[PDB]
């Protein structure tokens, strides 16, 4: 470990490599840092930058640090078709253990100002996630207990009219003997609803 914001890092760990540096340079920083961090390639690799600040030549690059191959780069550049096999090697991963989602500052995305501000700020933890709104699908089931009452059967009417919810279960002490169940029910499996 070394400390980001200083160029330490640069003659530290050359000095725990015993000169020898590091193989692969995955880099966020810009300014100074990039230069400071071409130096724990003495002996070549690979160099490449997240950074879309201070972008470089490959060859002048080669040149100035032989044998580094540089390229800045951006995961768009990977293609539709590649990303799904690389998310799904890592997904098999993830199912076995060795991978773990981030810590995770989540917001409603109704919130969304304060969650940039936090981003801005540095003061996020790790992945930021808005969450949407409350929905009732299609796809799924909802209950509705008491769904036999005063609004409890109107809002299955109403969630099944214009929430296009395609799978209900009522509920109640009483159930299927409540007056006006059956009825219900034969209201809403019309419209379209399980
Ligand atoms: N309607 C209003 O103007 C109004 C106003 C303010 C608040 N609310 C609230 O809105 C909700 C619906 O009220 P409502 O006006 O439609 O009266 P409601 O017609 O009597 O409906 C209430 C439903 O809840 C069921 N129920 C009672 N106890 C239950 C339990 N332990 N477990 C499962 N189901 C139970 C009842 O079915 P079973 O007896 O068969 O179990 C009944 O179908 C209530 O929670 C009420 O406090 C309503």
């Amino acid at each position: 470990i070394a400390d980001s914001r200083s160029l330490d890092f640069a003659g530290r760990f050359l000095a725990a490599t015993g000169g020898r540096g590091v193989d692969v340079v995955l880099n966020s920083l810009a300014g100074d840092f990039v230069d400071a961090s071409l130096r724990l390639l003495p002996r070549g690799g690979h160099f490449l930058e997240l950074g879309k600040a201070d972008v470089r030549d490959p060859d002048r690059i080669a040149a100035d640090h032989p044998g580094v191959g540089y390229r800045a780069f951006d995961l768009v550049e990977a293609g539709p078709e590649l990303v799904g096999q690389l998310l799904g090697e890592l997904m098999e991963l993830f199912a076995a253990g060795v991978l773990s989602p981030l810590p995770l500052t989540v917001r409603d995305v109704r919130r969304a100002r304060e969650a940039f501000r936090l981003i801005s700020q540095a003061r996020h933890v790790g992945k930021v996630v808005l969450t949407m709104p409350p929905a009732f699908g299609a796809y799924g089931t909802v209950l509705v207990t008491g769904g036999t009452g005063t609004l409890g059967g109107a809002v299955a009417r109403h969630l099944v009219a214009r929430h296009g919810v395609r799978h209900l279960v009522l509920a109640g002490r009483s159930g299927p003997a409540a007056d006006g169940a059956s009825a219900l029910v034969d209201e809403l499996t019309a419209s379209g609803a399980s």
